[PDB]
């Protein structure tokens, strides 16, 4: 006899039927949710008839783009706590009489519903304390909330939930053990003194401790991003918002290096010097493709493609042309939509730090006009799989933040990269014409003269190179 007779909806709100006005399915594609009402998504994650495993993960990656934390906590409190529907007048009248109805449809009811549906919502409490513990480090109060709600929860087998929820709320609070599987080798300097961090500078450093040092930072701040905030956040990358703290960090980390290098290049007048800049850049992009970090990889190319360094050709000239062969195929991992990376990717061994960029490009593609909802009978549906989308992205990020680099921190490096400024207090669009300029000055367009400027730096511009001592 399979549907069930259900509370009213002035009593319980995800008792309302199925329609258009609430939820769409995709077809041709258990039913994938194309669109619907925060309610009706919230009634599917804890469906009564079958678990739904995939939907659990996509939705709780995906709900701060349409929905709070706390909002999230209410409904699925809400959802939980589950009115029994009135008895039948026949029902009724079996009490009127001092008699006992058999009340088959309330057995059924709180077997076939309320059962599977309490444990649904306990089911998404789990996953949510354990892949999203953030939002409850975010927002004390939410935590609090989660505690005492399942604090009330009554039942033997709904206490097994209970304890598991307890435990994952325990094991988060507690928690960063670090496992070298080699011996690292060793720090290698070059002119700075290891502490003399005044001197710390892109020539003095060595060029293979700035790619180390580089490298570890970079993999921590991959390693740090939650596929959650890549999540309806790409247009305000930049800005200081409390579900990104760890995308802002990785972009900033990517501007300001990719900055520096390019303000390297063209705040140094003496073409002399530099061509040692330009090689030195090469050599750390080397040392970044032994170790199998692109992004330090794509970092260094974006700088060489930039406009202020790309006109430089009296500095590439003199650049050794396996240097140049080495940029030139680096520039080729980015070709045809990044093909050669991908594959390049695809085929290395871990330790590696995929190059982020790429990411972000997908979900900007994605997401651009793709509609944030539909519109059925004048009511709003929140479009779910344009969210399903960009978790399908964000999925392929996880797959390499599992494996540390076997590669010794210097807690100073570290501090000089941390700090990068390149910019002072100038926006990013005014820098970058601010660097063309400076291209034009100390490499003037074809009919003007090419004017030889004062050396800056008094130290040897010879590379140690990029073999270990
Ligand atoms: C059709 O566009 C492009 C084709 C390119 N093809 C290749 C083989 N490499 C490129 N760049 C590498 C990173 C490079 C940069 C510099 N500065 C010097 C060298 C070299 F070693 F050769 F000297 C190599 C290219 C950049 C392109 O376009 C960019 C610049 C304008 O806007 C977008």
């Amino acid at each position: 006899e399979e549907q069930m007779r259900l509370p009213s909806a002035d009593v319980y709100r995800f008792a309302e039927p199925d329609s258009e006005e609430n939820i769409i399915f995709e077809e041709n594609m258990i039913p994938i949710i194309k669109a619907g009402t925060v309610i009706k998504l919230i009634e599917r994650l804890t469906y009564h008839m079958y678990a739904d495993p995939n939907f659990v993960r996509t939705f709780l990656t995906t709900y701060r783009s349409f929905c709070k934390p706390q909002e999230l906590l209410s409904l699925i409190i809400e959802r939980f706590e589950i009115p029994e529907p009135e008895p039948t007048e026949a029902d009724r009248i079996a009490i009127e009489n001092g008699d006992q109805p058999l009340s088959a449809e309330l057995k059924r009811f709180r077997k076939e519903y309320i059962q599977p549906v309490q444990l649904r919502v306990l089911n998404v409490c789990r996953h949510w304390v354990e892949h999203h513990f953030y939002d409850f480090e975010r927002d004390a109060y939410l935590l609090q909330r989660m505690e005492e709600f399942i604090g009330t929860v009554r039942g033997k087998a709904m206490k097994k939930w209970v304890e598991s929820i307890t435990k994952i709320i325990q094991r988060k609070k507690i928690a960063h053990n670090i496992t070298f599987q080699s011996s690292p080798p060793t720090v290698e300097w070059h002119i700075s003194r290891p502490g003399h961090i005044e001197t710390f500078d892109l020539l003095t450093l060595h060029p293979i401790e700035i790619a180390r040092q580089l490298t570890l930072l970079e993999s921590d701040l991959y390693r740090a991003v939650q596929p959650s905030e890549l999540v309806g956040s790409v247009w305000t990358k930049e800005d200081k918002e409390i579900n990104s703290p760890n995308l802002l960090k990785m972009i900033r980390h990517t501007t300001n290096l990719t900055l520096w290098f390019e303000k390297c290049i063209v705040e140094t007048e003496n073409l002399e010097e530099r061509v040692a800049v330009v090689s030195r850049i090469i050599e750390i992009l080397q040392v970044f493709q032994e170790l199998n970090n692109f992004n330090g990889v794509l970092e260094v190319v974006s700088a060489m493609n930039s406009s202020p360094v790309y006109r430089l050709d009296h500095t590439f000239e003199q650049i050794p042309s396996r240097q140049k062969k080495i940029l030139e195929e680096a520039h080729e991992l980015s070709e045809d939509h990044y093909k050669k990376y991908l594959a390049k990717l695809r085929s290395i061994n871990p330790p590696c730090v995929p190059f982020f960029g790429i990411y972000l490009t997908n979900i900007l593609k994605t997401e651009e006009g793709n509609p944030e909802v539909l519109k059925r009978h004048g009511k709003e549906l929140i479009n779910f799989s344009k969210r399903r989308k960009v978790a399908e992205i964000t999925g392929e990020i996880q797959q390499y933040q599992n494996q540390p680099y076997c590669l010794r921190v210097e807690s100073d490096i570290k501090r000089f990269f941390e700090n990068l400024n390149p910019m002072g207090n100038s926006m990013e669009k005014e820098f970058t014409d601010y660097l063309f300029n400076k291209s034009l000055e100390i490499e003037p367009r074809n009919p003007k003269p090419l004017p030889r400027f004062p050396k800056k730096y008094s130290y040897p511009l010879k590379s140690p190179g990029v073999r270990p001592s």
